[PDB]
């Protein structure tokens, strides 16, 4: 009756698994890159524009025509920097399972990529146009009515995953009840266009928040002013026997046009 | 250590952006230009027409035949004027980012075109046939019933951007429930013909107002009388060293045919 | 300083507009032209026929068989004439804008055709087959039940412009709710056959009236007996200095068959 | 002045129109001709048939099996006559518009054919199975339930035009509410099958009556027994100068199978 | 004059028509023939089978494992007899129209074949699986749920002809409203699969009875046991001058698998 | 008279039929097999993972960059045992129909295989993601919303047949109505995807419970650790003249990923 | 012996004498004809004119200059009609000496010309300048003093024949003789002038009347508006065998300037 616990049993470990992000980046492909400041002196950038004079008016016979003058307006943005760093000891490197070094310079780039997207989202949230709609086709039409469009243009809608389900069921139940388009959408289960705007889901946006974009070819909603790309430097400390790795980035996130973006608030 | 504040920081300036109108012109293409008054003394035009005699009657053998007469009618309109102007100093022209002179030259024409379009709209907004409908298919049919036609024709309906959404929602909700043609219109978000009449959206019109046109080849509901075309004149003030630019236009807008335009009042 | 108030303003007149009929003729091409009396002496036309002899009957053995006789029937129609004339004075011709003479010449021919169409309508409106229906598909079926047909035929419905709109709206709202044909009809706005009968609109028929026709290949409901064509004459009066123009037409409108036509009365 | 009354006014007379029946012969295509009696002495036909002995039974060991016998049945039919006659005088034949002789010759055959059709209808109407129906699809299903069929066959339905119209209206209104077949049948106006049975309209049937048929290739619902065919014989009377034409027929109409025809009574 | 009553009318007879079964045979294709008992002594057949042992259980270290046992089951059947008899006198055979002996020979076999089918239906009607359903789709689903299946299978439904019409009407009224397939079925009047079960109509089942089957490639619910084939004997009776014909058959009807048959009761 | 009762009636037997499992195996294909522990000492298996550092931060000019460190996590699972036993006596083996030892040998392996799936089901049921739904479409949507996914992915739904039937009828009646796809689903009686999740029926699950899976190419929700295969040992007992048969198996059922499995409780 | 009384002497006719007006036409040459209305659709003539600006002033070195404006005036006149007619029989045409048709044609024009002259005379008298004078030189000078002219020559005087003789007796030696180029003989035999005013005799004016004119190169006193000239047309009356000849004229007489004519009244 020796059994177990009366004898020594070793341990077995499976190969270690690396880290991957649990959220996808969606606000990076929606911005245009600007490279004017790259390689030249100066850390600012100015956008000037002209103004309107006014409409014409009827003039009586023999009178004097009034005279007007044009105007101008300017804006600017300033570049900033973002950095990240970590430290590795000699003892941990020598007697650590797996390869600790590679994970560090992988996660540095991962953190920088997440930081850029977070900054872009925070910048895009600052629009002045607001709306309050319910997750229904009527709500979507009310939200689209804010743009006051007169010709066909494209739109993009980004909402939380939970609101998209309510929207899909609401559209399917009554608006597309008895067609092939509704039945195919139900059976497949995929999300598609509803009123001319694509539906994109992002885990970053919590319930009750959303955005609405109007996509045009040469008037970007967001601009990404870049100064210098990512570079990684590595050094060693002889006294403490440690390795230091750091990374840095030089960029700026700007909201060029506030009219093409509408803030959203969804209630019940 | 040296810093940015110590060294001289220059500036970078993006290219200038010209001005463009935010409202489209929809009523000018529907008007016919008449050049009768050009090159002739007088500023009034008259449109005469003929009338009907009657119907035949039964006559016995060897009996007299009665005699009848005809008649005529006339209408008239009068021309008017509109103008605009601006100035520019010498120092601004010599030392100024971009080209202000071309900007003024373009903006004068833009303002004149906008004024002509507004005049055409306010001229066409004065018919005698009026209707009061709700934004449904039944209201459109009731409005069309006023025309009292006997052959297929082509109609154009002009409404505000807000009314088009309501019309689309109602038509897709009650008249096109199960048909796929409703499903494609809903998914693609495209405004199409409803009862043989096209739907056109204009920002100039306000909520609760619209017009309905009956389009025929050679009988226009609107005309544009052109006594003279647009011209630009320039002069220089030697004493004070300034430049003067002006513009002018002689024309008149007339509602030729009252029967082809219906003034619509849309209420809930 | 000068000004247009002081000077003289002559008047300018656009080219004059000739008259054209505002109502189309839909009842002339539905008749068959008979040319038996053209070029021969006579003013009446006679139509004979035959009569059934009677069905056979059972006969006992060795019995006499009754002897029967055939019979005939006759009908007739007499021609008439229609006339129209006008007169224009010399002073009006010397000092009148446009050209009165040609206008009168064409208006005489227009009036004669209008009279022929009106005569055909009045001749066709006197049939003994009458019905009372509503402007809905059930009313159409009830009216068509009068014909008592045992084989497929074609039909023509002639109604006022207003009744056709109500018929189309009712048919689209009730009977064609969810078919692609109904959606296409609403989108286009055209009028099509509803139960085998085309929909034809004429302004002459006031609201509350209508006619129904059965188009047989060789059996016409209306026959247009003609004796002579249109001629125009001119003459001058020396004593009073006036011009005289006159025109006439010899013809007759007949209702050959009364079973083909139905008279309709539409009430709410 | 001379007028039409003074001059001689001749006559113009259109060609005659022959007589053609206004009712179709629907019944005689549905009968199979029998020529057994042709050329053989006798005028009665007899049909024998056998019977079924009875189902088997279970018998205990050592018992006695019961014994049964067969039977037979017979039916019969008798032939009849039909004839027609006419008289024409030489004076009328010499001076008479048209050709009376050919008209009489054709009308004799037409009368004989109509008599045969009427007897076939009267013979077919005398079936034993009866049903009372409301003119609607479920009524037709109730009718078809009488046949008690396990497999699928073909049926034919003959009703008055009003009954067919009511059937078409109800079927299009309710049972084919939202399919393309209903819209196509409404727009075209055609009459078609309802539950596998075609619809044929007969003017001879009065309102509120109808027939239902089961068509089998070998078994006929109706039989026509003919002893002789139609013949024409002519004779002349010298004393009064007249001509006599007479025709005769020998046949009989029989209902061979009573289970293939149902007498229908349609009430609101 | 001579008449037909005076002369002698001979008699004419059509060829005779034999008897055929009215109700079709549906049950005998379903059963499977068995031939174990033929040619060997014995009249009972026994079918044994095995049972499950039980599920496994978890056992800790150094513990006893419980022991279990298995079992068996038995069932049996017994055969029976069926026979038919008839007798025909010599005088009837000497002077009789047709061939009575052949008709009797055929009818004995027909009666035996019908009796076998009646026995099969009687045996099949007795099962332990029962349910009460209406003539609707929901009732059919309720009956199907008794099987408690998990894989796709094939089912066959047998009901009286009256119930099939009600089922078709209800399915086409409520479940297949707007589909083209429903319209096609209604127009063609053809029964078919409803929920994966094919509909069979039979005349041997009165209203209010029904059966539902599950079809497996090699597992039939009904088994037909045969001991000896059908044989026919003949004999002559000298004393009465009559002929005696008898037939005999030995078989039995069994329900091998109860779970493949569901008894149904249809009530409104 | 030498009846069957007087004589000796023998007994006839049919070939024996072996036992087979009646419930299908569903969960075994959904489990990955791991052989890490086989062949080496040890009863536990460890899976290590890495962690995140943190998002980047803005740094002023000429300031120190903070430093961070990474971390790890671990898990562990342990194997277990299962066994089954059987006893057979000498008398039963010596005199018994068929072979009673091979049947037990086969049933032992069947029982062990069933126990494996029971253990897999018990392991799957322990997830912490739970929801309460109704057997309808919106219940399925509520169940799916727990996953909180932003990209289209496959799913698998496992329910009892009774709940599957209710789901099918509800989806056919309410959502997939008036479409040909639903008509084919009804007529063919097939189970298909409803919102992107397949419908699979397992008879092991009772009424009111269910499971919802998310399928990914290389991340399985369930893992089956293996230590040793199945071996059979037998022995004989001299004292009781009996034989003992036992089986053993060593394995472990583990829930590797919790987020891929949701536990469903279905109530009205 | 044979004088003229015995023989026969015919009669000889001298050539006929055409008719000529007894009173000469004097007021016709004094009017200036205007042919502006011939060939144009109009019957009202407008005469515009300009006005004078103002005197010029003296301007010092370096001073400004004032500005002025002009003006216009208008008048109107309308035309009328005059006509004449004549008839002639057939016998008088065949059996008449001379040419009666030519005589009628010439007298028509003569009468029309006389009518025009009379109308001019009637229109001339409506001036607002009147004076009473004696038949002496001093009275003529007093009458001439009203004009307040610059040049002393260029007057015309028309009086009755007796007043002319009285005037000639009053001025025995101051009356310049009517020699050629002494009295220019404007019309015919306009003999000697007194005080520079020519004297012309007209029998239309009664005693105690007279007109005084002032003739300059471009400013007339009377204007003759002409729309169409004299035309003669012919027609024939069949019933009475007579011919009809008529003529017409379209003209108007206007008093352009009231200050160039003086109406006199001569007292004894």
């Amino acid at each position: 009756t020796t059994k177990l616990v009366d004898l020594v049993n070793p341990e077995v470990m499976a190969p270690i698994v690396s880290f991957e992000l649990s959220q996808a980046l969606r606000f990076t492909p929606l911005a245009q890159v600007d490279n004017t400041l790259t390689g030249t002196p100066g850390d600012t950038l100015t956008f000037p524009a002209f103004t309107y004079i006014g409409d014409a008016t009827d003039i009586a016979e023999g009178e004097a025509i009034p005279l007007d003058k044009i105007g101008t307006t300017t804006k600017e943005v300033k570049v900033k920097k973002a950095a990240k760093g970590t430290e590795i000891t000699d003892e941990a490197a020598l007697s650590g399972y797996g390869d600790p070094v590679g994970e560090s310079n992988k996660q540095l780039g991962l953190s920088l990529a997440n930081k850029v997207d977070n900054d872009l989202l925070t910048a895009a949230k600052e629009t002045t146009q607001k709306a309050t709609i319910e997750a229904t086709v009527e709500g979507l039409s009310t939200a689209l009515d804010v743009f006051n469009d007169e010709d066909g243009q494209g739109y993009v809608l980004i909402v939380s995953p939970l609101d998209a389900s309510k929207l899909r069921l609401s559209a399917g139940k009554e608006w597309l009840n008895g067609t092939e388009l509704g039945a195919e959408r139900l059976i497949s289960g995929s999300y598609g266009s509803l009123l001319g705007a694509e539906v994109i889901r992002s885990r970053k946006l919590a319930e009750g928040e959303g955005l609405l974009f109007k996509v045009v070819a040469n008037q970007p909603a967001l601009k990404l002013v870049s100064k210098r790309a990512v570079q990684v430097e590595t050094d060693r400390d002889i006294t403490r026997k440690v390795t230091i790795i750091t990374a840095d980035n030089h960029y700026a996130a700007y909201l060029y046009d506030e009219t093409k973006v509408i803030d959203l608030t969804i209630v019940k």
